[PDB]
């Protein structure tokens, strides 16, 4: 990896573009005006990317060959590079300032800010945008993530009285469904942030070797079917397929995909007839989990509850909501994002079937259906220092006023009421809040400050 | 990377789940039910991923360690990864199957298959469903990109003479607006697949090194301002950025964006009256760009014209559109996607503008709003051997026809009005279809054949 290489291409013609005699460029993060936002994973990409000797000669050799043919031209700036190889030893001329990962912030809210510590690096600021914006990211799935637990949390405990399990309500179904294994593990533990339910390990090594973690289970799995583990038996033998599965997985949890053929004829017939002998005698710490996986969400959950509801004894619990009995539950991993989600726990709710008979699982929609715009993630030159002056710098185009920029150094500070305010033009130095909740993260070449996964999901904690 | 690592979770536990006396799995790719997809990018994962020795008794004591606390159990299948290692020194006993890489296709056709050539390692074939679905990716990309194209060469055609140029008319700006540096190098190689622009260099490396191009120039970048190189000089002084930043560039194209402030101003005022000495003494090859990147896509762009083309000479076309001075350009960047770029070409085209006087340019739309349930992108089981007997296999959901999967084994053949063809439960053996398109590209641990980029590039070419 060579971070020389790692930015917008037209970056590599800026350092020409600037005011001459600038010393300075002073560049923030914000979500522009999900009224909250997870901030999670810069740390990731400071330790992997940007941390200690990023240049060397070799590195400095390719990059000038690189762009050479890319622009059809020598643009590439070997003399700002050497310098960087020669005074710090390959290190980045460069201070990060950011609020605790894990922290959840208004929008609208300076996240993190970027400045060069080295008058001769003013070029720098802005070439590490490109990799630095792509924490959009982990922030996004954590937040979107975050705001599924705050729907499923609501409706668990109308219908429970509790949040027993919260943390396993939503599995990640989604490494097939991401664009690459890099996003994969990224991605999951964005996710794990919020919950423990994962299909996708590299997300746990991903926490393991850049945030650390002390409780012994980060993320969890049970084994589960799929259509070709039921399919390849024949169309006359799912029975067979059935039978054989939950024996196999008698002692643990077990997830049996049903809709392979006919869901309704594998619930009714197959678990609550043939097969129903060998759910009911299974342990509560080894229920059975059936999985639908077609047609509409709810009218197919709702049938599934109906139909086993039939065929098995139903409890009502203190909240006046009927329960399936421990040993046999339901996921919905099919069509869930944070809008059918709602739908579903809602519809549910409506025919006094409690939250705790089915939980969830989420893929693409989880992983891959978010985008920068979702919550306006985006880096911005606020100031500069030119001629030994300081100036105020912003955008502000005439037919959208969401696309104005804040002005001049900046701070993130608590108000009285508890509430978060970002102050613009260095009115932080007026100490009329309490101290800046940035903190410096990344400082020439060195990580500075860093949180386990433990304070990160302390931090992502819900209000309740 | 440990590829015993990168699976589904669940599918850790298949092997215990299949009918005993299985000695063949096989699986086929489709996307199922945008009417035709360009194949593109699993020789990437093939190369990267899969091929040689990619199991080791390190890989294998990791996966059990990593599986062990995940499941909370030692289900990870020790037995069936160390035969692997000892008999084919840690390469994969699996048969790829592949159409060409570039080809277009029709939507429901097999596109690969898998499948295992030793009978201890049934279970292999859907280990690496996940690997290889992520396929979907590059697949996706390169299909959207080219329907892009079709856009784009439609109005050109219309409104000039012709195409010249077609491979420049859009230009990849994704890079900070996709999930990680993978996806970046993934999503910009794909689109290299149709055009010539990208300012992620990432692609032109996965090219060179999994595909290869004789091509002297397989992509290209021009200069271009930020806003941060425009907003660093105040607000009084955006004249001053200008005429610095295209001094700076007065022999190679550059872009310039021009929407900091005011837009209409910049146009009207700035580059048609202050500037307009500067720009008017351009060379042909080397263009002002101006970049609008604000308001509705379709207005800015009107208006954009309307004003240059009373500051500017304007030209008529053969075709009877209007055409500014080859020394000016425009590049629309903001809220292009296949639908948008449809409605501002077909409203340039209304007000007798041609194509030729705007470029277009893609981010998050491009590499990241798009998913796998676009082209519904499946890797199924279709055929299976238990007991050595052939079994055709498949799903059927009763509540979704349009999730049933293909049975037995496939192959795709050329019609005879000139069509494509995928061939069910082996019938592709009665030779009334001509040869199998599919073939083999990987086999043991080894890429049996391979393609260019220059092959790719050929395969994917419009149908003009």
């Amino acid at each position: 990896f060579n971070i020389l290489l790692a930015t917008d291409s037209y970056k590599v013609t800026h350092y020409k573009q600037y005011p001459p005699n600038t010393s300075k460029v002073y560049s923030y993060f914000e979500c522009r005006e999900y009224e909250e936002t997870v901030f999670y994973g810069l740390q990731y990409i400071l330790n992997k990317y940007l941390k200690g000797k990023v240049v060397t000669k070799e590195k400095i050799q390719e990059a000038k060959e690189v762009y050479r043919e890319h622009f059809q031209d020598d643009v590439f700036n070997e003399r700002g590079w050497n310098y960087i190889l020669e005074k710090y030893d390959g290190h980045l001329p460069i201070e990060v300032k950011a609020v605790p990962e894990g922290s959840v912030i208004p929008r609208g809210n300076v996240l993190f800010t970027v400045e060069n510590t080295d008058p001769e690096c003013y070029w720098l600021t802005n070439w590490i945008e490109t990799i630095l914006v792509q924490s959009w990211y982990p922030i996004t799935v954590a937040t979107n993530s975050r705001e599924q637990k705050k729907i499923l949390a609501k409706y668990l405990l109308e219908t429970s009285g509790n949040l027993d399990g919260l943390e396993y309500k939503l599995h990640d179904f989604g490494y097939r469904g991401v664009s690459s294994q890099e996003t994969a593990g990224i991605g999951a533990s964005a996710h794990l942030v919020n919950f423990k339910g994962t299909d996708t390990v590299a997300g746990i090594a991903l926490i393991k070797k850049y945030y650390g973690t002390k409780d012994p289970v980060p993320g969890y799995s049970v084994p589960a079917a799929e259509h070709s583990t039921i399919t390849a038996w024949g169309k006359d033998h799912e029975k067979d397929a059935f039978e054989h599965i939950v024996t196999q997985f008698s002692s643990v949890p077990v997830s049996v995909v049903s809709d392979s053929y006919d869901i309704y004829n594998a619930c009714e017939k197959i678990w609550g007839e043939d097969l129903r002998h060998l759910i009911v005698s299974r342990s509560t710490e080894a229920p059975l989990i059936i999985r639908p996986d077609s047609g509409n969400p709810l009218d197919t959950v709702l049938k599934v509850l109906d139909i086993l509801g039939k065929k098995f004894p139903v409890t009502e619990n203190s909240k006046g909501y009927k329960l399936l009995p421990p040993y046999l539950r339901v996921i919905q991993g099919d069509g869930v994002d944070i809008n059918t989600l709602q739908e579903i726990v809602e519809g549910m709710k409506q025919k006094k079937w409690s939250i705790e008979n089915v939980s969830f699982g989420s893929g693409g929609a989880l992983l891959q259906k978010l985008t920068r715009d979702l919550l306006n993630c985006s880096f911005k030159c606020s100031y500069v220092v030119t001629n030994g002056l300081g100036v105020n710098v912003f955008k502000d185009p005439v037919a959208d006023p969401n696309k104005r920029s804040k002005k001049g150094r900046l701070s993130l500070h608590r108000t009285p009421a508890g509430n978060f305010v970002t102050l613009e033009e260095g009115k932080g130095d007026l100490e009329e809040y309490g101290h800046d909740l940035l903190h410096t993260v990344f400082k020439n070449g060195k990580v500075t400050k860093s949180y386990s996964f433990d304070e990160v999901r302390k931090n992502a904690q819900l209000n309740i």
